[PDB]
């Protein structure tokens, strides 16, 4: 099973120069908790953008060319990047934009967090066709000392 996590923030932006501009703890740690113990996929750019490997996961890179760091896994098509994971019961893509776009049609869950913020970006996430999905998970929380804008948790599921 493929499933998408993204955190979106109006329009569906989730990037501007290779970044993600705001700060959320709370949703973090959401990322965290499900992405812990299973295979991540993600393009070069958003490779870049972390910046190091996610510990307790296993990091595959999507990238045309060679690889450049050998403490994660790099291949060069999606059906390689499935493959690469091995028979898990759930693979996270975690980006970014061209990534996401490749692997939606190929998934059957969306970890989505809606976030409550306006920024000025250039990647955004997947137009999807909402008929297409069931909302099975919402929680709503309003923004704390810790995390400037509200938030919403949501897990959809290919109807
Ligand atoms: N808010 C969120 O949830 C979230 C999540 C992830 C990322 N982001 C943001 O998204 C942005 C990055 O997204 P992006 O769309 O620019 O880039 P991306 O999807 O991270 O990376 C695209 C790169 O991945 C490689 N790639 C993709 N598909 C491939 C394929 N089928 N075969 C081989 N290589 C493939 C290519 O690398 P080569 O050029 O090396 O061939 C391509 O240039 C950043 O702003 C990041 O902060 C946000
Ligand atoms: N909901 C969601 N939020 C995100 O921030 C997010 N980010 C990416 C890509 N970028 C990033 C950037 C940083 C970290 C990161 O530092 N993760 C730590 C945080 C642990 C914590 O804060 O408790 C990790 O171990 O996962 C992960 C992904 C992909 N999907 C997402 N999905
Ligand atoms: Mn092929
Ligand atoms: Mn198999
Ligand atoms: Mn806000």
């Amino acid at each position: 099973m493929i499933s998408l996590i993204a955190a979106l923030a109006v329009d569906r932006v989730i990037g501007m120069e290779n970044a993600m501009p705001w700060n959320l703890p709370a949703d973090l740690a959401w990322f965290k908790r499900n992405t812990l113990n299973k295979p991540v996929i993600m393009g070069r750019h958003t490779w870049e953008s972390i910046g190091r490997p996610l510990p307790g996961r296993k990091n595959i890179i999507l990238s045309s060319q060679p690889g450049t760091d050998d403490r994660v896994t790099w291949v060069k098509s999606v059906d390689e990047a499935i493959a690469a994971c091995g028979d898990v019961p759930e693979i996270m893509v975690i980006g970014g934009g061209r990534v996401y776009e490749q692997f939606l049609p190929k998934a059957q869950k969306l970890y989505l967090t809606h976030i409550d913020a306006e920024v000025e970006g250039d990647t955004h996430f997947p137009d999807y066709e909402p008929d297409d999905w069931e909302s099975v998970f919402s929680e709503f929380h309003d923004a704390d000392a810790q995390n400037s804008h509200s938030y919403c948790f949501e897990i959809l599921e290919r109807r």
